[PDB]
């Protein structure tokens, strides 16, 4: 994925559902298929947290942190 790309994305604002949360990266995150965004706190979630909407600033293309890999 252009990590250049998934970046020049509108930065979090957006949002999206099954969504996780990796101990490694240490962060709430939206695998978007190529993209990878990352929620913080005000994060509206449902289903136990399972699907979720806020802000997610896109930093990894499905699984990397925003240190990306450091």
């Amino acid at each position: 994925e252009t990590v250049e790309s998934c970046l020049a994305k509108p930065h979090t604002e957006n949002s999206f559902t099954n969504v996780w949360k990796d101990d490694k990266t240490l962060d709430r995150y939206a695998n978007y298929e190529g993209c990878l965004w990352n929620a913080t706190g005000v994060v509206v979630c449902t289903g136990d947290e399972t699907q979720c909407y806020g802000t997610w600033v896109p930093i990894g293309l499905a699984i990397p942190e925003n240190a990306a890999a450091h």
